[PDB]
């Protein structure tokens, strides 16, 4: 067997069948060939390729396999590897290398110390050493990408390996099967039960890894029998938890001393599959007032290390979810009460507040909606006006990184076939990934993109008021058309310049057969 | 004073007049207070800021300072910094990084292990240990970027050291002058040029240096005087010479037997400037025929060492270039005879062949143009058919990445405002940097942008072809409306579908004031 | 609090109590004001003190402290770091760096580049930001080198920090308890409990991570309920299994083809605490024999993803052990009959072979004792010969790198002050390391040292014949006095040239109320 045969083998047998790529010409003798039985999704840049088999890799909750051109490929996609990092989203990235022949020589399109270009946003990232090597770092990389924590790595292939003939040893590859599914002992896992049964005013905070597990009943359940109020972590990635549930308290702040405040006076905060915590403003204070203990279950050793308080247990969240829901004793205190829904703001017949925006999303969208929000300045908001009930239904880029919800939501679209994707995303964010509509319009896959457009870098303006600067240059992007960036992409698009024509256009996207891109004029801040 | 002042002073001092960038929360206390003598030019997406600032460096012949949001914002320049490594473009890059107080802890924005992201594209990553060493790492970012050989260079900066006091010592940092304008030491030199005077019948290969260092009047009377044959070294990332002097002869060809065949029978090969060589495809064979021997003079120890054949001399291009064209004599051999002119490719009145829109381009566009060229299939073609007589006239890819021309086009008609720009981009390049079409409109830099629309990545099917490769995906990109993406951000457009057209729309074009883009239907291959 | 007091309060909280170093003029920041419940053991040089540490944490099973100096100092160290890499020793290795403001202009003992300087053999590595960061990054080197899988973590940290103002939240660090003791959720736990009671011919794996988690009571009680031999993984660093117990089988060949014919008529083979495998010389063939599956568990992600074979479960091993071996039936196979003694070997009154000096060692020994191996060529004698019962007996550089066993030796007495230890080392291995000795008569730490001399590095003999490679230089190390070195540092010495003198001296050792070496010839290969 040739080296290409059995990788696509080891590929298959791996669960893989999907390739989201750009290609290249070190990539052609990979790429020859393509298997029957496999996909190819093509995107026109590789931050859109990445950004796609991320949101298809979070939704699916399994590796996505990704191809790229050398170094200005992997290159391209390093903003978008830095989201997946924080979300530890399975990536497999591989890119093409020049034939071994000429990389010593720097013939035009080698990568040059091809595995060190990727970090320090990859756990394992590697270039074999000889072509029938090149089964064995492939499954390396399926494994490292796929257990806890999850993330992305990278592997660097020479393209004259394909055509060389195979380890006949590779075939005990195919069918290995390695599981990360492991739960705290179970003395230590009683001495936890009994720390929750004994608190007298617990609260659980929750974080994206919930959400990739689907943890999300579990955690219900775990509430519902310590009658505990839920947050989810600040700087959320993933919605964890029903957002109308009695329970549910909302996003928190994301500030040292805000997070502090809001604990006050629970003795047990439990924290699951969250960093402790993704702060964002600098907000000085304590870490936790006297009288608040925390305990964070994280299945990432980098977070238990680094938290500034509290104990933790490195495990997988969904075994220690499932654990817990089912040892804990149920509470004879009373459960929560929901949070009030949120009021309705006052609304001429001009530009839109993105109040109303959420707001007629929420009473028009399906119960089984998708969002994602790359709408920066708006997200506190979303958080109150989006009834989310099922896992899998919001996505936010973990690292903050512009450029990912536009092709995510493709991704998302593709994993979910039977659950409409509406991609929430700001005039100045749609910029970063544009040409990902492309693919969304090929492909026929039909996600709906609300473009928030207010003119301005709005969440800049914010946090230059925090700072108390002025004077900053580059915070506007007037003068762009983004019917027309659609339409040049091939996606049906709308405009909606007050709240009849909001109505009118969601209607319509929503009756569609293919991606739709509606432009809404949004209220400037 | 503070950082902020301190550090501006340098970067005037150092002569930096000019920001390119896209701006976050960790670069607002850097871009407050903005000085009233600089700019700021705003790209809507990192490989655009990038490819700006490398087309406006490479074109002045400055360093060009760059500002990028954390971690994300420089991932998604590192497809730009591949190409910008390989041209030796003098790139400041600086990053924002989290307050210093937060790091630890990675909160969001946080820049995790940032001096190794842009590794290994940078001569040079760091960040400082503390506010007062900003200045300094600053200084020392300017003169990395700026000596030979000239490279990208990356720092690093919490937001909270701006407004930190100074080191009142940082002023000697204000008016260092570095020069690495270094030639052979003259005995030395005397026994090259007596080499050079001895040969029977020599040749020279000149590289992307010389037209970095205005080397190329001097590399002209050096072909001149030793009345030698001059070919530009293979993947071409500049133009070194002009294309129509009688000792020109093309574009190498990109493969080790070819090279070594059109060097067949001269004694001496002197290369200026390149690295031996930029080889592309795979055609093994013999470096150099026997009777050939190399000399290459290079700025870059890296290209140096790795030549597979031939003498060195690392020194600058345009000090060495300077010394042999005024010390090599007169050769009493006879002067090349120029190349013949192209012939006329017989073109019907449908789609464009692309001979036919460089034909047009040349008889149509001033002497003085600049351009250029990210239409892969077409490269051949292009250096054949384009008279370019002064320096500064051409750019392409250095390292080969897509998203290159388009930005960087605009960042060169900044740099030359009395130059006109066009670039000449295929249907598939266009896409990867499209929103730096944005840039053009709103500073009104009036690039033409030539997209020559075959529907298809050609080159990649002509490699295809070279591997005998069968059953690749992704290969064709039917379906994008190029006026409608130049309208969605603020640019006029033209179409062009036969020759007429085509014709007209240059007319148009060219009369214009402000950027123009042309969607031209090209033959498919 | 200044960050030395918190910084020294949170090593204390954490069961740190010594600090192992070789001091410079970065660390006397650190150093003084030496706190009085914490001891400082020297040692001469770097590799000895590492050495010495990580002898002390794998005997201890707990993390150990070092201070080196800067870059010299840590790289002195880095050999010692490869070993220690591959045993997972939990080291927390701490270096002084210079004063930030000179950090910038690289004055002499400045750590540049600190932290990329110990990859790629640490699992993290770090310089803090400011001086207040120091604690924080204290707690995670900690935690990070003592979370499953154990291993090495660096710190550098600039003098001037010690003397600054500790952040008063760096408290909520001192008490902070972070478990990575997990084991496989009950069903799937279930389920391999379920293949182990169903094998017909089940063998048992064991490697160093066993005895690291003192799981060798729970392997034996294991392997007596499924009656399945037991062998120790080769290259082995560790002895997880009494060599005397019935179901032991003794170290397997570090070969591919070799140990899938040990196994072969194996139906399902445990390996537990090993990586899969560590092969060392090449002997290609089949990495498992036809009716043969393995099943592999490891408390690193890393290893599981590398075995070229089997399945993996990533979990602590101390928990994995105690639940399997609790969980699984008792076969109602017959029990492995022990192996036979080994055979004496003729010995004349000369020099000594080497079966002679391991099976004097193993009649005069206390039952008790601790044996360390650095004589490459008598390895397997050495595991034929020695009746090893209790967890904690042996110890071999796990990375094959020579300079562990003699410094280790002294860590592991000093962890172990009622176990005598035994450190059998090659004449040639006994240099790398060789001033360690002056630390154990300094401490008085009563390390036994038998030097095995046969004037020649007799392994490379070895080796050499398997490659069939002739005409080697460098394999032969005559002239070295070793009761002179050990005179030169302060440790009795004895002579071994026959087999009298060689039970003289070790009575004599074994009497003596210091550290003792015992020189003895034994026979050139
Ligand atoms: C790759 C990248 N570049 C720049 C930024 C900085 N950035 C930018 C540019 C924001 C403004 C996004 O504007 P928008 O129009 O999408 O939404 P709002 O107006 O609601 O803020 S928010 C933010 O952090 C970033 N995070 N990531
Ligand atoms: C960043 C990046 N991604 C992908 C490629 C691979 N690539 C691609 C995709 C080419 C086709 C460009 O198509 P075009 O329409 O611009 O021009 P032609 O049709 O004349 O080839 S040429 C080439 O090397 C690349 N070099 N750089
Ligand atoms: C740091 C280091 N340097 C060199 C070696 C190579 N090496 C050497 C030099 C060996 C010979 C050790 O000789 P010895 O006298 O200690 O024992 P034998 O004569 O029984 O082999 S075995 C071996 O792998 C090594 N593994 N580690
Ligand atoms: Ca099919
Ligand atoms: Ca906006
Ligand atoms: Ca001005
Ligand atoms: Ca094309
Ligand atoms: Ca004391
Ligand atoms: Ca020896
Ligand atoms: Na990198």
């Amino acid at each position: 067997a040739s080296v290409h045969g059995t990788t696509y083998e080891l590929l298959r047998r791996q669960g893989i069948d999907t390739v989201f790529g750009n290609p290249g010409s070190n990539e052609l003798p990979f790429l020859k060939d393509f298997p029957e039985d496999f996909r190819y999704i093509l995107a026109l840049q590789e931050a859109c390729v990445v950004g796609i088999a991320d949101g298809y890799a979070q939704a699916s909750r399994k590796p996505a396999f990704i191809n790229l051109h050398s170094a200005a490929g992997t290159g391209n996609a390093m903003g978008a590897l830095s989201n997946a990092w924080n979300s530890h989203s399975p990536l497999i990235v591989t890119a093409g290398q020049q034939t071994r022949a000429m990389i010593g020589v720097e013939a035009l399109l080698t990568n040059v110390d091809a595995a060190n270009l990727p970090r320090p946003l990859v756990k394992w990232s590697y270039e074999p050493a000889s072509a029938a090597e090149v089964p064995h770092a492939m499954s390396r990389a399926i494994h490292m990408a796929s257990m806890a924590p999850q993330g992305p790595v990278y592997l660097s292939v020479p393209y004259d390996d394909w055509d060389k003939d195979a380890d006949p040893q590779s075939h005990h590859l195919f069918d290995r099967h390695v599981s990360s599914s492991v739960r705290l002992n179970d003395q230590d896992l009683d001495i936890l039960v009994k720390a929750l049964n004994s608190a007298s005013n617990p609260a659980i905070v929750l974080g994206p890894d919930v959400d990739a597990a689907n943890a999300n009943a579990d955690c219900v359940m775990l509430a519902e029998r310590l009658k505990a109020p839920v947050w989810v972590a600040p700087s959320a990635p993933r919605c964890p938890f029903p957002t109308r549930h009695p329970c549910f308290r909302g996003l928190m702040p994301a500030g040292i001393a805000a997070i502090s405040q809001l604990l006050e006076g629970h003795d047990v905060v439990l924290v699951i599959g969250a960093p402790v915590f993704r702060y964002h403003q600098y907000d000085p204070g304590q870490y936790l007032k006297p009288g608040t203990r925390l305990i964070s279950v994280t299945c990432d050793p980098l977070e238990a290390a680094r938290a500034p308080m509290g104990d933790a247990i490195v495990a997988d969240i969904g075994a220690m979810a499932s654990a817990l829901a089912n040892l804990v004793e149920e509470s004879s205190r009373q459960l929560p009460t929901a949070a009030p829904e949120p009021a309705k703001v006052d609304q001429d017949a001009g530009r839109l507040h993105p109040e109303t925006v959420f707001d007629t999303l929420n009473d028009m969208a399906p119960e089984n909606a998708i969002y994602l929000n790359e709408s920066t300045s708006t997200t506190a908001q979303m958080w109150q006006r989006l009834n989310m009930r099922n896992p899998g239904s919001y996505y936010f880029c973990a690292a903050g990184g512009m450029g990912f919800a536009l092709p995510a939501a493709i991704g998302v679209q593709l994993a979910e076939p039977e659950r409409q994707v509406i991609a929430v995303i700001g005039d100045g964010s749609a910029n970063y990934s544009i040409s990902a509509l492309w693919t969304a319009a090929q492909y026929n896959i039909p996600t709906i993109f609300v473009i928030m457009n207010n003119g301005t870098y709005g969440a800049l303006r914010w946090f230059a008021g925090v700072l108390e600067a002025e004077n900053v240059p580059g915070l506007d992007v007037p003068g762009i058309d983004f019917r027309a960036l659609a339409k040049g992409y091939g996606v049906q698009a709308l405009k909606a310049d007050n709240l009849e024509q909001l109505k009118g256009s969601l209607q319509e996207a929503l009756s569609a057969k293919g991606p739709v891109l509606i432009e809404v004029s949004t209220v400037s801040p």
